[PDB]
């Protein structure tokens, strides 16, 4: 049901200004060339859909051995790929990001919530740029170096 007078198009939480930056960063973060796909929003989904790439990202950050996803193989298998995505998320949260923002394995694999994952990533970068490890790559401007505040100790 269209709003009517105020609201021509859907108020989706997707942006084409951040997508362009993502592909630019992701491709950078990862040393090797995963295969910088098209800048379109139709491919991006397929890029991470497989899962491989995603791994290259989280793996690019953490140092040798520290990387959460050591095994990285592009298994055409539909069952494999999906699971391949979780391998990243599992560490995505443990890294610092909040599960309340993290997308779902299917949300991306099937591209149901391309708006969610499209953001979940941006957070991965903004957080890294807030660290002092000196691993993060690509222009630090892309993501905000702003600092957030956490609650009370565990409990």
């Amino acid at each position: 049901g269209s709003s009517g007078s105020s609201g021509q198009k859907i108020e989706k939480q997707y942006d084409a200004d951040l997508e362009q930056i993502l592909i630019q960063w992701i491709t950078t973060q990862c040393r090797k060339d995963v295969g910088r796909p098209q800048p379109g929003r139709e491919n991006f989904q397929n890029w991470l859909k497989d899962g491989t790439v995603l791994c290259e990202l989280i793996n690019a950050l953490y140092p040798e051995g520290q990387a959460p996803v050591k095994k990285i193989q592009a298994s055409t298998m539909a069952f494999k790929q999906m699971e391949q995505i979780s391998q990243f998320l599992q560490a995505a949260e443990r890294y610092g990001i909040n599960t309340t923002d993290i997308f779902q394995t299917v949300d991306l694999w099937e591209g149901k919530n391309m708006a969610c994952v499209q953001r979940t990533l941006m957070n991965l970068g903004g957080l890294a740029v807030a660290r002092d490890d000196g691993l993060f790559s690509g222009d630090p401007n892309w993501f905000p170096k702003k600092s957030k505040e956490s609650g009370p100790s565990s409990g």
